[PDB]
């Protein structure tokens, strides 16, 4: 547009980001819930993780948030933790369900 991030290139910038555990990208894993921009690109989401364990959590977070602020335009970054609802294990790819075993 001008200088106006929308959720579609917020999602084409999550599919970079991997988790080293899993070998998919969150929107594969189909975490990202909502995702609301701001006239102010303030990009907010509600991602979660599967599991409040992962293998290094802190990090993976602050990865997601890596890709979201290299949007050039997301002025600031309104990454919520929605961790209450059961995320979903079949969001993944219908392969990797036969494969891990769901």
């Amino acid at each position: 547009m001008s200088k106006k991030v929308t959720k579609e290139d917020v999602l084409n910038a999550l599919k970079n980001v991997i988790d080293f555990e899993l070998g998919l990208d969150v929107v594969s894993l189909g975490l990202v819930y909502d995702i609301q921009i701001d006239d102010q690109n303030n990009v907010k989401v509600l991602m979660t993780m599967t599991t409040p364990m992962c293998p290094l959590a802190g990090m993976i977070l602050s990865d997601a948030e890596e890709a979201i602020k290299k949007i050039e335009g997301v002025n600031n970054v309104e990454v919520e933790l929605t961790f209450d609802p059961p995320w979903t294990p079949e969001r993944m790819s219908p392969e990797l369900r036969e494969k891990f075993g769901v």
